[PDB]
C-alpha cells in the first residue's frame, strides 16, 4: 500500500499539548447573548455559512456575523476549537462571541471587523512591495496555526481579507481546519480546486501543513505572473494535468513512486509526457514589473510535487525574497 508520510516540523505539537487544546469534540461552548447583535447586512454566503455586518449593541463595535449552515452546523466544535487556540495570533481573525441564532437554530460565530478591499482593486493594483509584504504577513499566519498543529486546507484570496488602507490582513475560515496528527489519513475532498496541491489529486491521504504552502503558492504564481488561477484545471483530473505541464511528469512520477501512489488509471488518456518548464517562461512585458530571479526561486520552492520537499511557513520567512520588505 502506500507509504506513510509524516511533516517535518511540528509533528510533536498534539501530543506536548493536553488532550483538551485538540480533542474538539469534548470541548463545551459558553453560549454568548445572541441580542448583543444587530444584524445590519448580508455580505455573502457560501456553501457552509451566511456572512453579515453587525454592530454588538453592548459596546458599539462593527463585528461580522457568521451564521453556519445546518451541513457545517455538524463540524462546528472544531471550528470552534481551533478558533479559540489561535485567537490572538498574528493576523488570525478573532472569534469575538458565538451565539445561538433565534431563526436558523444553528451557531453563529462573532468575530472582529475587518474592511476588506475588493478582489478586483488588490489583484490589479498591489504593487511587486506589496506582494512580498502581504506574503509575509500571510506567512506569519501559516507559521503560527502550523506550529500550533493546526492545517488550514482552504487558503485562497476569498480566505484572505485585506485592509489595504491599514495595512492589514486577516486569515479567514477555519471551517475546513484541521488538527494536524502523524500517521493520520485526511478527507482529500478539502481546498478550491485551484489550489489542490498534488497530495489531494493523487489521492494521498497521510498529507500534513504543507498543503497549505502549495496553496500559498498557487495564489502567489497567479499574482506574480497575471494569470487567474495560475493552474486553470476543468475538474480534479485536469487540475493535475495542468501541474504537470509546468512541473513536468517525470517529477511526477518519482513523486508518487517515492509514495507508492498508483496513479488513477484514467489518467492514462489525459497525462501525456511534459518536460518541467523554466519559471523565465511565463515572464513577459504585462507581468515584469512583478518578477524577480527571488520571486521564481521562492515559487520554485514552494510549488513541488513532494510535501515533504517545500518550503515550511518558517523557512520561507527566511527568503530573500522578503529581504526589502521593513521588519
Ligand atoms: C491571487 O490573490 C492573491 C495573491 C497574492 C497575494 C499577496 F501576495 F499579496 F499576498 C494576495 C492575493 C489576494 C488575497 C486576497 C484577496 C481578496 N480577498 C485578493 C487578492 Cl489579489
Amino acid at each position: 500500500g502506500p507509504v506513510p508520510s509524516r511533516a517535518r516540523v511540528y509533528t510533536d505539537v498534539n501530543t506536548h499539548r493536553p488532550s483538551e487544546y485538540w480533542d474538539y469534540e469534548s470541548h463545551v461552548v459558553e453560549w454568548g447573548n445572541q441580542d448583543d447583535y444587530q444584524l445590519v447586512r448580508k455580505l455573502g454566503r457560501g456553501k457552509y455559512s451566511e456572512v453579515f455586518e453587525a454592530i454588538n449593541i453592548t459596546n458599539n463595535e462593527k463585528v461580522v456575523v457568521k451564521i453556519l449552515k445546518p451541513v457545517a452546523a455538524a463540524k462546528i466544535k472544531r471550528e470552534i476549537k481551533i478558533l479559540e487556540n489561535l485567537r490572538g495570533g498574528p493576523n488570525i481573525i478573532t472569534l469575538a462571541d458565538i451565539v445561538k441564532d433565534p431563526v436558523s437554530r444553528t451557531p453563529a460565530l462573532v468575530f472582529e471587523h475587518v474592511n476588506n478591499t475588493d478582489f478586483k482593486q488588490l489583484y490589479q493594483t498591489l504593487t511587486d512591495y506589496d506582494i512580498r509584504f502581504y506574503m509575509y504577513e500571510i506567512l506569519k499566519a501559516l507559521d503560527y496555526c502550523h506550529s500550533m498543529g493546526i492545517m488550514h486546507r482552504d487558503v485562497k484570496p476569498h480566505n484572505v481579507m485585506i485592509d489595504h488602507e491599514h495595512r492589514k490582513l486577516r486569515l479567514i475560515d477555519w471551517g475546513l481546519a484541521e488538527f494536524y496528527h502523524p500517521g493520520q489519513e485526511y478527507n482529500v475532498r478539502v481546498a478550491s480546486r485551484y489550489f489542490k496541491g498534488p497530495e489531494l489529486l493523487v489521492d494521498y491521504q497521510m498529507y500534513d501543513y504543507s498543503l497549505d504552502m502549495w496553496s500559498l503558492g498557487c495564489m502567489l504564481a497567479s499574482m506574480i505572473f497575471r494569470k487567474e488561477p495560475f493552474f486553470h484545471g476543468h475538474d480534479n483530473y485536469d487540475q493535475l494535468v495542468r501541474i504537470a505541464k509546468v512541473l513536468g511528469t517525470e517529477d511526477l512520477y518519482d513523486y508518487i513512486d517515492k509514495y507508492n501512489i498508483e496513479l488513477d488509471p484514467r489518467f492514462n488518456d489525459i497525462l501525456g509526457r511534459h518536460s518541467r518548464k523554466r519559471w523565465e517562461r511565463f515572464v513577459h512585458s504585462e507581468n515584469q514589473h512583478l518578477v524577480s530571479p527571488e520571486a521564481l526561486d521562492f515559487l520554485d520552492k514552494l510549488l513541488r510535487y513532494d510535501h515533504q520537499s517545500r518550503l515550511t511557513a518558517r523557512e520561507a520567512m527566511e527568503h530573500p525574497y522578503f529581504y526589502t520588505v521593513v521588519k
